[PDB]
């Protein structure tokens, strides 16, 4: 019986959700504590919904008494994701076995996630520790061992005969809409076929004279369009970054927050896209990244590089795996 605490967010729920159902076809009991939104995902997965109240979209640990209502039901393994402390406690109070999920940048004494920013232990990372990327992928990853797993992503339209654009700014900074009507004004009378995720802060209708080229919606399957995408402008979530490479899909990051920032930066060093900053987003530099990175047959060399350390890296499987092994 596996316990899966998290914070409510798809960030970091979603590449749990092909961990929950591998555990689940092998005959583990995965129990989960999430919210209500989550809910439904999870026991889809075969999971174990324990609804349980956040009121909250620092620390905020008033979770814990509240997932601590199931002591009859006391777990042999915690899974907790990095920012879900109240499972990292839960799992001490019991002395029970726990492991590490990481769905961003994995941490050790070398790398740590902070842009100098001093503000008031247990971040040290536990026996396992899963991260949702290649090893390539994460930095100074030299200075990572055996006790981190890359096991990379965590995954469970017609198109025609020009290239298709996938732009998505994510599920919590996509509450822009300038940019959207940038990107509407930078490719209107282009060759790309073009997929806009505008989220459920925007409506489609709004946007005036939509171009024939353009197809918006507020949430989009981006799995499925990036099997037939051939450039994705995001916005550096992990989870984004790591589908488009998986994809072999070349990328425009215009990060929002800092990690994201990261990650941009990230995928500029490695080549694989193009970091094109917020404060220097307009239609012409809408136009010149993409144009930039879709004539560049050599960073496209390099993103298919990087698909195949994504799928190398074993993802729900091997996870699975080694949480099995790890007893
Ligand atoms: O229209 C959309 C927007 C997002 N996503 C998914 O939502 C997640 C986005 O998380 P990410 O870590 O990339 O950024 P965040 O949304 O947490 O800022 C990924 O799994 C995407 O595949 C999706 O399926 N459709």
């Amino acid at each position: 019986h596996i316990s899966m605490i998290n914070i409510p967010a798809y960030g970091h729920v979603n590449p749990t959700l092909a961990l929950v159902e591998k555990l689940c076809e092998k005959g583990h009991r995965v129990t989960y504590a999430t919210t209500e939104e989550f809910a439904p995902a999870v026991q889809q997965a075969g999971g174990e919904a324990l609804i349980y109240h956040t009121s909250l979209n620092e620390s905020l640990s008033i979770l814990p008494q509240l997932e601590e209502l199931y002591k009859d039901d006391q777990p042999d393994l915690i899974i907790y994701d990095f920012v879900a402390l109240a499972g990292k406690l839960f799992a001490e109070k019991l002395n029970v076995p726990v492991i590490k999920l990481c769905s961003s940048y994995a941490q050790n004494e070398s790398f740590q996630l902070g842009n100098e920013d001093m503000l008031k232990q247990l971040a040290v990372p536990e026996a396992l520790n899963i991260v949702f990327m290649p090893k390539s992928f994460q930095i100074q990853h030299e200075t990572f061992d055996d006790r981190f797993c890359f096991v990379g992503p965590s995954l469970g339209i017609d198109k025609d005969d020009r290239p298709l654009m996938l732009i998505s700014l994510g599920t919590a900074f996509n509450a822009w809409p300038e940019f959207y009507k940038m990107c509407i004004k930078a490719f209107r009378d282009s060759s790309w076929q073009v997929i806009m995720s505008v989220g459920k802060t925007i409506d489609p209708e709004s946007l005036e004279d939509i171009p024939a080229n353009f197809t918006i919606r507020q949430s989009v399957p981006q799995l499925e369009v990036l099997e037939k995408a051939d450039l994705f402008i995001s916005h550096g979530g992990m989870n984004s970054t790591m589908e488009a490479m998986n994809a072999g899909v070349p990328l425009v990051v215009i990060p929002q927050m800092y990690e994201q920032e990261l990650t941009a930066n990230r995928v500029d060093e490695l080549g694989l896209g193009v970091y094109l900053p917020k404060e220097e987003v307009t239609v012409s530099s809408l136009q010149e990244a993409v144009q930039a990175v879709s004539s560049d047959q050599e960073l496209l060399s390099r993103v298919k590089n990087m698909q195949k350390d994504v799928k190398e890296a074993g993802g729900a499987e091997r996870a699975a795996a080694e949480i099995e092994a790890f007893m």
